[PDB]
């Protein structure tokens, strides 16, 4: 049965935004009627805008209250069966308030992406609010089992948290030519928001060890607070010519397509959607053995996992992969099979769809 | 029964923040345990602060969620019987969330001061939220019967809204400090200078007065429309006859002969009670709660919104009839000790808390 699903999220802040929007499109293609309720296409996809109108009275812009009001407005006017929030805070709480205002039993689905753990590390006193958010949702999913376990540890809600993974939606010569890459050169890639937990310094010390060993370029893709930290480490090591600070990019597939190695060396990472994208483009990955990364990369099967801060071992693995087309190609092969099965959008979208069917 | 009472509000937005804090003081002086939960001498009174950050996750700082979190935290820890919110938005909604988070029952008291009407004017989409806030509080109060009625007419909450009112020198030296000479009459206006205060109307009225008698004008406070005000002054060349002060106010009330409040929207007008208490006769507009404070021709005058003509005539009667001025003044102070006394009102809020606890 076609359903009418509200989706409330930050429009696009990397991973979760991409996921939420793609999930909406895919559902639309199966005949559901999708209403995005955010800040900010198909006949069945509609957009409703949360606009904050602070002219007086409010000391801070009442975006949470405004969002809740808008969810309830759209829920009533469009007869929504489901509101699917992404993040506990603020979105599940806003969905909750909206349900209370509506005075009917709309189903609330909440997807945890890891940001509630982050927020909690800066302000531990939010624990009970996050627990509330979870416990007030009808069904709760997490993008990895590790995240679900960390939520149970730190939040301890009375709620089943179901694991539903993330998913993803040629002329490499030309692309290398554009970025002035020589057919001669190995290509290492890293795509992130350059926040401290991404440990970009570890990516550069790994790369530096690499490029003192073979003809190599690093593609640094993204923007964020530790970018100036990055440059500095690059200049300190004198790798200015061998690194393409590419800042944030369009057509990220082009960059993964030219690359031979993807590194994600985070200390915190609930999933790592950039791993799937590198996988889909045939790039073997080295990730840290933390969060949900071991659920994506299986060590010495579809990639390598290292310890946080282990630049030495990451360098060893990098070389192993770069020098050996055998290993690289079997890693690559194993990874594509994961993509076609555990991480395919047909499979994940139908897991979310089943949730909605259950509640409707 | 001594009680543990949480108070959440914006701690000094002008009038409502004075009321909420004074109310706290009065309850602590009768020995209840008071806990302020806000942004921000007695020891039955404590303070809890909310800190609000984006942390690179939140698009905006989630004041409302952090505050609701803190209320739940304080309520649990200190076993609060009551959380008394001032304003439906955000504060009653934050109290509601906290209550829902709490295992304990807790009584939610919300007092309306009229800002929720202001919010609704700017954003008509928040009507249902505001109605929800009101309906989800256990007991709701409004600082005038006019506000209670307008709330009902505009928001239509099905909830009882109970009227509980607001409550409350060397003049030579002070006048000297301000270059006010001893034969100058002194008109005063105290506000936040918002459009609904109609400071332009205050200034027209004053021009008329300063044209009929030797007069200064104390314009006290700050706000967007202060600039509007200054231009109107220059447009009439009254620069020299106006003192523009920010906030520091009793001193000024004591050197004044007449207080004007000519708003088009005013749920109560706390400045009125401060003026009255300092022996200053008031002229107010005939809207909102101002007719609940001023008795026309008895404890001041009331006029129609915008009626600069009527306002000038009343002003002149006051300024040149010491008899009238003194009778207004005495009647206003008797009202103060009866209807607007802190002893009375504070006991009214207590009865609410007793019922719920
Ligand atoms: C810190 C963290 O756990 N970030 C996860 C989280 O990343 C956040 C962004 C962030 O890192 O704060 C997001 O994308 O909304 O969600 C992604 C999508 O599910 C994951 O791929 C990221 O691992
Ligand atoms: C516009 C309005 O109704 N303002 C009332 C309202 O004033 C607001 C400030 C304002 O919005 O004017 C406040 O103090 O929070 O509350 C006061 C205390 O109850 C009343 O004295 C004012 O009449």
């Amino acid at each position: 049965r076609k359903l009418k699903i509200g989706i409330t999220c930050y429009p696009s802040v990397g991973g979760s935004g991409i996921i939420a929007t793609e999930l909406g499109k895919q559902l639309a293609e199966k005949g559901h009627e999708i209403h995005f309720i955010t800040s900010s296409y198909h006949p069945n996809i509609h957009f409703h805008e949360v606009e904050v109108n602070q002219y007086a009275v409010f000391k801070y812009p009442p975006y949470d209250l405004t969002l809740a009001s808008k969810i309830a407005e759209v829920a009533e006017r469009e007869n929504l069966d489901i509101i699917h929030a992404h993040y506990a805070l603020p979105h599940a709480v806003c969905a909750y308030l909206a349900k209370q205002m509506l005075k009917r039993n709309i189903g609330i689905v909440t997807t945890l992406h890891g940001t509630d753990i982050t927020v909690l590390g800066y302000d531990p006193s939010l624990k009970d609010l996050i627990r509330f958010a979870i416990e007030s949702s009808d069904r709760v999913t997490a993008v990895s089992s590790a995240l679900a376990a960390e939520t149970y540890d730190l939040i301890k809600p009375e709620k089943k948290i179901e694991t539903i993974y993330n998913f993803i939606d040629k002329n490499t010569a030309a692309i290398k030519e554009k970025h002035g890459i020589l057919p001669d050169e190995k290509v290492v890639i890293h795509v992130s928001n350059f926040r401290k937990v991404k440990r970009v310094q570890d990516v550069i010390r790994v790369f530096r060890n690499i490029a003192g060993k073979t003809k190599a370029k690093l593609l640094l893709v993204g923007d964020g607070p530790e970018k100036s930290t990055a440059c500095e480490l690059i200049r300190k090591y004198g790798l200015e010519d061998q690194v393409l600070m590419l800042g944030n990019q369009d057509r990220v597939e082009d960059l993964y397509s030219i690359s031979d190695l993807k590194l994600l060396l985070s200390e915190k990472e609930s999933f790592g959607l950039v791993l799937l994208e590198a996988m889909a483009c045939g790039v073997p990955c080295i990730g840290t053995n933390i969060g949900g990364i071991p659920e994506v990369i299986k060590n010495n099967v579809s990639g390598f996992l290292v310890d946080v801060g282990d630049v030495t071992a990451a360098t060893a693995r990098a070389m192993s992969i770069l020098e050996d087309e055998q290993l690289s190609n079997r890693f690559t092969k194993a990874a594509i099979e994961m993509l076609e099965n555990e991480f395919s959008s047909k499979k994940i979208v139908s897991q979310y769809e089943q949730i909605y069917a259950d509640l409707a």
